[PDB]
Formats: C-alpha cells, structure tokens, sequence
RNA sequence: CGACUCUUAGCGGUGGAUCACUCGGCUCGUGCGUCGAUGAAGAACGCAGCUAGCUGCGAGAAUUAAUGUGAAUUGCAGGACACAUUGAUCAUCGACACUUCGAACGCACUUGCGGCCCCGGGUUCCUCCCGGGGCUACGCCUGUCUGAGCGUCGCU
C-alpha cells in the first residue's frame, strides 16, 4: 500500500464473540427482591395515619 | 456520776480470707493429618412471636430436605404432632440453598459510572424509560481465528 504517517499503528483484527460449550452456571439465580421482599410491613404510627388521611399517602 | 480513752469477751456490722467443691486449665501420649477463582481464611450487615449479648444461621436466615430416633420444646404464649393415611424433639448429615466486602474479578471504592447479548412491562423493532438474566479482571499453557514485518525465500 502506501505510509502517509510516520508513525505504526496496531492494525485492527478480528474480535469473534463468545460461543462457550457449557455455561459456567446451570441456571440464572432466582431474584430474590420480587414484590413481597420489597414491601416487608405498613407503618401504624400516628404520624403515618396522618398521612393516609390528610395526604393520601401510604407508609 | 457521767463523757472520753484503753483492754477483754458476747452479739451486730464497712470485708470476703479459710475450707469443701469444679461442664476449666496445664502436661504427656495415641490415631488421623482435610483450605481456596466450583470463591478460602477473615471482616460487615442482617435473621427469632416476645430476644439485647453469647450461640446458630444467610432473603428458604436460632433454619429447608433426607436418614436414624420415637413423644416432646419450655421463660411465657400459640398451634402442630389425631403419637400410622408414617412422626414432636434431638442427633446425623450424602440433597437443596448460601446477602455485602475480602486473593476479589466490568471500571472505581462513593450503595458512583459503564459496555455487549437476551427477556418482561410502558411505546413499539427510538431500543427511549423502568425491572430482570447472562457475560465483561491479571498472568499463563495447548489449540483457533485475524494480522504485521525494506525477516528468509518461491512463483509471478
């Protein structure tokens, strides 16, 4: 071909994408924070009931 | 007289010696002689109906399964187990499960920021938003692919 810098480069090569014979674990881990994990309890304090019915929030 | 002081004895007290005891040590001896990237040792944070510490455990958290055993656990309560339409408790323990750091592994040590490939939900191939899953560390061995070289050459 033809050099127009000085300076040598890495030339860029093939990259192949990983096409493993066994995966490493059996089987994807259960998700341990489904909708029961992320709401443990209500709060029934007095400060939380003023919530519910002055602001319609839930604690 | 008393008070005060001294001594002795009795009894009572600031005190915890002595004696008796010991699920503890120390020493000797015997048999084994086994950790870890399939993530160790050590940390951190959590987990009980009431439970702080010690202990045990890991989101299935003072334990699940299995086997043996065979009527308890216990401080209170509650309800199992009808005590074979096979099982409380305990032991054993080969099945399952095992949060965050840590050799510690996507980058960085702040609950900071990514990338690639998939799955679900909002919209519909914006992959734009949210959630989930799998990969993404260094060195090094055999093989594989892609390459470089006015290195040595051959055919042109």
């Amino acid at each position: 071909k033809i050099r127009t810098s000085p300076t040598f480069r890495r030339p860029k090569t093939l990259r192949l994408r990983r096409q493993p014979k066994y995966p490493r674990k059996s089987a994807p881990r259960r998700n341990k924070l489904d909708h029961y994990a992320i709401i443990k309890f209500p709060l029934t304090t007095e400060s939380a009931m003023k919530k519910i019915e002055d602001n319609n929030t839930l604690v």
